[PDB]
């Protein structure tokens, strides 16, 4: 197949393999290496000698999980060797890292004797914080893990053994709550005796199922006690008292079919004879025991789940292990025990019922999902999985006493969990915590924010995520029923209760058209034009804000930047000495840089540049950071006629206005951001410690700079945001994504709170 | 100590540990993971099943080396455990990666029985391409490696056993060539019986030393045959027929002292009694058997070497293992054998004699080094090490038959080796190969290039590296003896034979001042001013170029950009329709982007922007790449009055001039570089596949853009370079580093060849 060859080149091209190792600390100099190695590395070693625990503080143990296998059960290809099994392992590690931020070593072992293999593995224990076995044959595997969990004082976990059980377990919980079943009256039939089969029962049972109501099958029919044909010590756990000997006889009147075998194993004939509301987990690969459509054909009352990505309810293990190993690892647990595996099932099934975020609908091509028969388990790609599962896993490991380190700030824990991908995401979270902070100080009151484009798909979808973060109270504009149509159209019930206002219909409408009239009658407006402009949701919004009928507004999700910025300016205006200006954030590992003005003024004058900068400094001072400002130029201090003079004189004005602040010009870009270049070449410069605020000499330089950093800099950039207006106001771009719309709203809310506080004085 | 605590926070802060694992292939989408894992990963596995060899083609084996230890000998702290020994290992891996680009897993093993440990290690063989043991006690270690090298069909190597031997071995070779000794008449005394001692002899001997002339000591004196006090099976290798029982009796008349013990072990008394020209390797840590100054005190004829970084001849293993494992790994060798270890000693000692590059002098604070008594071995930080050692290691492994894959293009091999750090470095190497390519087609003739600032430290030092790459024939300007003074002052004898010209003294001087006269008498020059301006090296250079007395020039390593660009323009001029323009390269993983004009024109007109671009396209077409051009703006196609109109009309002109080329405007930045944004929003745009040539609307935008990418983009940027002049000419900045000066010269040479070729037509 072309797909086969595409896989081959994926692995082969460029750097062969799928993994690489890098340093987590600087490693450039005589000094850097004199820290990471001799003579420096002695200091941690000695400290680990005196207290072994500290091995987690100075080393990578705390995040290092080994994926180990002998390649005696790779995927569905079986015992194909340790060599051929390696890529699958590299990949399993990739999954670890991408889904829970966990670093992983692939270890391919050449021993098929249970004892060689264990004697080899157990002695790796100081290396890893946790051990993930994968793709090892039955029944050897059971002997190996059962032994190892006992042997080693770190967690040991065979993913193929327990994953399927945990996800299909959460799934069963849900289906059972759905169909009003009780676990203790559920009959469960397991066809198949692979790695997974044995643990499925352990778990359903652990969730409350009666083992008498559980029948288990293999390639030779029902497993009845005393059957000797093809048994091992481990299958012997779940033999039934039943007289049924064929699968079919077992599935007669059965409530749930746990299908762990091959396709076609489940006939429409057996389906006709299962209980009312049959729960069917057909997880055979690549093809299920029966297709969902063929099953809905025999019994429309059937609930169906597979491991395939193109059918509903994809049962993929990745819902499981990453979140789990994570939670374990963070508490420095000694095991992954049953308390924990169950806590994980309970978390997955709990998360499943929450309204499906538009980020997730997005991952799967806009398809809407609601908790039900077609959504039993969170989609494998929910970014919330980790946030919901890992903390409960740690919570369990602490409650069960296998943990050696206690997590106290739960919220903090989750925060770090989000933080895992996104140096920007962390920033917006700081931001939101800081909205909540002065929110709760002024009565828990939330800033009122109007969204003129009330039928905007993107604005709505953003709002959705917005409310459960309790950022703002949303007011949309348009015809109330033509927007509730779009809320019901987007399956977004999160926000069924928000204010929806038609301009022309609102009581203060006329009071408004009069107030616009006097503000603009001598600027080209008669009494008629003000009536018709106030009918524009934008002008209606702004006027709402100016009068205090709302604390802020945001639009421009549908309109050109300009077209959307003008009514704001004509209604709200700027405060004394203000200038309208667009500002960006560039987010690095430590600091962030502020870029302006990137949307508004075409070729700003010196006075104007000094004001842009001063505002940018009030904004950075808001976050408790010392603002450092550079008026950018093509020259290093020339004062030459033209741009340099404008910028030099600009900085001079800015200092004239705020003498406590470090401000300079004119200077090139690199000369700005880098304090080393500054001290080496222009030691006279008042700017040291590198600039954190970059003012551009004109619009060409700033728009090209910000969009070029965004595309090439591979550092993350948010914005642009609007500044300098009398009231909390902000313009989006049409190209704005939903994320953009929600953080933009956050800033709007904050500045609003800041407006209220400037009022209090 | 404050240093101890600084080490602690180095390891503890941010992400605990010192290592992380990432993916080497994209991993973002349903598609990305459907390749790296199921169902895709089946395709490599099946392929490895049919031919095991292919495990190197689709997996990370080919670059994966395990550093393994039980922590029974960590540094000088001894048997402190597998746990405490981990950080030292993480660090050893860091070294692997940083010095030879080798990925490394740290494996800390809890077994002190030779047999547990080996039985555990050998079964890891499918995982790694090679095995590095480190810091394991004697004599267990000998049993373990001696066993393992036999056991496993991948290389096994205990670094502490052989490193010291290999580096101190190259070092001995040199000292022996220096003092005109022959190995077979050398007497060698080894004090100490650590890991290293045993292999030292193996190697000196393998280099030609007679074992009868070798005496070996430990904590109980000389090792004589039959002494039973404190022996093991392995010390028994090198017992001597000698009657000396104390160290002192051994060192009487000894030629070389191999000191592997503790400080003070070597008295001035014993020193008085060693042979003429005593070679002293005192490598005890942290303090040597004797300080170099205390040793030079007793015997000034003594050659001395330590493992300390602040004394000459630092013997650090890093000269050894990285280069070695590299060369092995690339040939898919089954061992690291003696043929190879020796080939490595021969490479290190050969490299030691090459003139010391200014990059290396730079690493150590400008100190100059020449092969001699104070430089026996390349400095640990020579970037050449790898380039010289690894290919010879592979060469040996192929000649000795332990290899399973043959390297043919040796040059290519080295090229890739350089390439290892530097996506820009690879580019300049392409460039140089391409200078050599049309050089060898026009008679091996090299472009003549004049360097007016002939006393420039940086220009000289650059030239040094330049010649051995045979790029150009350098002509310097200044007073001949005042520059040969600076060549002798910089210990840079590489270039003792280059043309050195005083302007005023040269025969064509007057012919020149006359030709300047008529070119500029009606532009403010009398006959006198031309005499005195031609006395300026710059004008002298340019005039040399204009007349064909040289093929090109470069300066501005000392002068302001402008001040240095003016004489060029006044003498050489531009060709028909030319515009003077500064251009940069941005280097990514695949493509590169071209930025202009970043130094010259302040606010270029439309006609001018179209010409800047056209030139930039001749330049990108030169490298066989399809040029894609965007006239950058703050707008997406507004044609609005102002910048957008200028740029839109600009592109329109550029197409009017070269209709085969993909050129567009006006457009924002991101809209340019990203073909996806282009197809989604402006599908009408003639520009698809993302822009690779970015023309700026003015100087503010371009200087701020390029210097901002350089500082934040963390993609690499070279330049600025000069374009559009009639002849090969180029201006440096004062801030230019030596690297900058040498690649700048390369381009100058090339354009010169391109000038010659345009002439041929």
């Amino acid at each position: 197949t072309n797909f086969d060859q595409e896989a081959l080149l994926y692995h082969q091209q460029g750097k062969p393999g799928k993994i690489e190792v890098i340093s987590s600390k600087p490693c450039a100099t005589e000094k850097d290496l004199s820290l990471a190695y001799s003579p420096g590395v002695a200091a941690p070693c000695k400290a680990i000698a005196k207290d072994p625990a500290k091995v987690y503080d100075y080393t990578a143990k705390g995040n290092l999980v080994a994926v180990i296998s002998n390649g005696t059960a790779v995927l569905g290809l079986g015992n194909i060797g340790p060599a051929a099994g390696k890529p699958v392992m590299e990949g399993k590690g990739i999954l670890f890292k991408q889904f829970a931020g966990i670093d992983v070593f692939d270890i391919e072992v050449a021993a098929t004797d249970v004892d060689v293999f264990c004697n080899a593995v157990r002695v790796l224990e100081p290396t890893f914080g946790g051990i993930n076995l994968e793709d090892i044959k039955a029944p050897e595997c059971f002997e190996i893990e059962e032994r190892l969990k006992k042997e080693m004082n770190i967690p040991v976990f065979h993913d193929d053994q327990h994953g399927t059980a945990i996800v299909s377990g959460a799934a069963l919980l849900n289906a059972c709550s759905i169909t009003n079943r009780k676990m203790e009256t559920v009959r469960i039939v397991v066809n198949g005796a692979g790695a997974s089969a044995n643990s499925c029962a352990k778990i359903f049972i652990a969730l409350g199922a009666r083992r008498e109501n559980i029948i288990m099958c293999d390639s030779q029919g029902v497993i009845y006690k005393g059957r000797t044909a093809g048994m091992n010590k481990y299958k012997e756990y779940f033999a039934s008292e039943t007289e049924a000997r064929t699968l079919t006889e077992a599935l007669r009147g059965a409530d749930v079919f746990v299908g762990l075998s091959v396709a076609g194993a489940l006939t429409p004939e057996m389906l006709k004879d299962m209980a009312k509301d049959p729960i069917i987990f057909a997880m055979a690969n690549p093809e299920p025991e029966i297709t969902p459509d063929k099953a809905r054909a025999a019994r429309p009352d059937a609930i169906i789940a597979t491991g395939r990505s193109d059918y509903p309810n994809q049962v993929n293990n990745v819902l499981g292990f990453p979140s789990i190993f994570r939670g374990a690892l963070d508490t420095r647990s000694t095991q992954i025990n049953e308390e924990m595996k169950l806590a994980a099932v309970h978390a997955l099934a709990k998360l499943a019922r929450e309204d499906v975020p538009d980020k997730v609908s997005a991952t799967y091509g806009g398809k809407s999902f609601k908790f039900g028969r077609d959504y039993l388990i969170p989609k494998p790609f929910d970014t919330r999985v980790l946030l919901w599962v890992a903390p409960e896993v740690a919570k369990a490991a602490m409650k069960s006493g296998v943990a050696t380190r206690a997590i106290e700030d739960w919220d903090q824990y989750r925060e770090s969990l989000e933080a895992l991908q996104g140096p920007s995401k962390v920033f917006i979270r700081s931001a939101i915590n800081r909205v909540h902070q002065n929110s709760a100080a002024n009565g828990g009151e939330l800033p009122r924010i109007v969204f003129p484009e009330g039928t905007s798909t993107k604005v709505l979808k953003a709002l959705a995520t917005l409310v459960e973060e309790k950022i703002c109270q949303p007011i949309l504009l348009g015809y109330p029923e033509r927007v509730k149509e779009k809320i019901k159209a987007l399956d977004i019930p999160l926000l069924n209760d928000v204010s929806i206002v038609h301009p022309s219909s609102h009581p203060k409408y006329f009071s408004f058209v009069e107030k616009l009239y006097s503000l603009r009658q001598r600027k080209g407006i008669n009494l008629g034009e003000a009536e018709r402009l106030m009918a524009d949701p934008n002008y209606f919004a702004a006027m709402m804000v100016n009068q205090g009928e709302a604390d802020g507004m945001v639009s421009g999700s549908s309109i050109n930047y300009a077209d959307a910025v003008r009514p704001i300016l004509q209604t709200i205006g700027v405060y004394k000495e203000g200038i309208p200006a667009g500002l960006n954030f560039v987010l690095l590992e430590d600091k962030f840089l502020v870029l302006a003005d990137t949307t508004v003024n075409l070729n700003p004058t010196a006075e104007q540049c000094a004001q842009i900068a001063l505002q940018a400094a009030k904004i950075v001072e808001y976050f408790g950071i010392e603002p450092r400002v550079a008026m950018l130029s093509y020259s290093n201090f020339s004062g030459a006629e033209g741009t340099p003079r404008k910028m030099k004189k600009a900085a001079e004005i800015a200092r004239s206005l705020r003498p406590d602040l470090m401000i300079e010009g004119d200077m090139q870009a690199d000369t700005a951001v880098n304090p080393e270049i500054m001290e080496r070449l222009f030691p006279f410069s008042g700017l040291k410690g590198g600039a954190n605020v970059l003012v551009f000499p004109n619009l060409e330089s700033s728009n090209i700079a910000y969009k070029l950093i965004q595309q090439i800099g591979k550092a993350e950039v948010i914005g642009p945001f609007l500044t300098g207006v009398r009231r909390s106001a902000n313009v989006l771009q049409r190209t704005t994504t939903v994320d953009g719309i929600v953080n933009s709203v956050v800033f709007t809310a904050l500045e609003a709170q800041y407006i209220k506080e400037v009022l209090k004085s």
